[PDB]
C-alpha cells in the first residue's frame, strides 16, 4: 500500500478529509500556456524555468474546459503537501513532508499524458485519473528545483491559497493575466 489516499465511495483520493494529487516532473523548455514568456515568443521567463511552478492536468487547468492558452486557472497558486505515498513503481516516499507552494503557468493536456492528466472531468465531479486521483500536479524542474526538494512524484494533499507576493508580481507580466 504506497498510496496513501484511499479512493472515497466516488473513486476520489482522499487523505484526512482533504482531496489528494499526484505529481509528476517535467522540463521542456517552452514558454507554457499561461503566457509566461514575451509576448509571441517561446521564450519563458527566466523565473518560470527557476521557480515553484506547476502545469495541472488539463481540466483543472481550465476549470472543466478545453483551453490550452490562458486557462481559467493560470496564475492560481496551490499548496502541495506530502502524504508520504507515491505510485509503486513510480515514486518513492520523500525524506520530509514539508509543504510547497506552486503557480499555476502551463498545462499538462490529456493529449499525450494519459496515464497522469486523463482526467475527464475538474475537481469535484469525481473522474480521476489512471491512478485514482482528482487532479495531477506537473512539476517544472528545469534548475533542479524539484530534485532540491527530492519529490520523486510523491503523493500529495492539494488546496488552493493566494499566491505568495514575488509569484504574484511574477504572473502581472504573463500574457494571460487579466485575459
Ligand atoms: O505525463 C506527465 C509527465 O510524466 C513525466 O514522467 C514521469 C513518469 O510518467 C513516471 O513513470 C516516472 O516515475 O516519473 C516521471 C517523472 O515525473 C515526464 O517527465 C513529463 O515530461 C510528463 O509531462
Ligand atoms: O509555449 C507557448 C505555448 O504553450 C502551449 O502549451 C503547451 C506548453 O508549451 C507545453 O510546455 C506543455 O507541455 O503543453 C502545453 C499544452 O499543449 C499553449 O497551448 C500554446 O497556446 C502556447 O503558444
Amino acid at each position: 500500500r504506497a498510496q496513501l489516499c484511499q479512493p472515497d465511495a466516488h473513486g476520489v483520493r482522499r487523505f484526512n478529509g482533504r482531496p489528494c494529487a499526484s505529481t509528476t516532473r517535467y522540463v521542456d523548455g517552452h514558454k507554457g500556456a499561461c503566457g509566461c514568456g514575451q509576448k509571441g515568443s517561446d521564450t519563458p521567463f527566466p523565473w518560470n524555468l527557476q521557480k515553484h511552478v506547476t502545469a495541472p492536468s488539463e481540466r483543472y487547468f481550465d476549470d472543466g474546459g478545453s483551453n490550452l492558452w490562458c486557462g481559467k486557472n493560470c496564475g492560481k497558486c496551490v499548496r502541495l503537501t506530502p502524504t508520504g505515498g507515491f505510485v509503486p513503481g513510480k515514486g518513492g516516499a520523500p525524506p520530509n513532508h514539508n509543504p510547497v507552494v506552486f503557480m499555476v503557468t502551463n498545462a499538462c493536456p490529456i493529449n499525450g499524458n494519459e496515464e497522469w492528466c486523463g482526467i475527464s472531468g475538474k475537481p469535484g465531479t469525481n473522474h480521476v485519473n489512471s491512478h485514482g486521483y482528482e487532479v495531477h500536479f506537473d512539476l517544472q524542474d528545469q534548475v533542479g528545483q524539484v530534485e532540491a526538494l527530492h519529490w520523486d512524484n510523491p503523493e500529495v494533499t492539494w488546496e488552493e491559497v493566494p499566491c505568495p507576493g514575488d509569484l504574484q508580481a511574477n504572473y502581472q507580466q504573463c500574457e494571460c493575466h487579466n485575459s
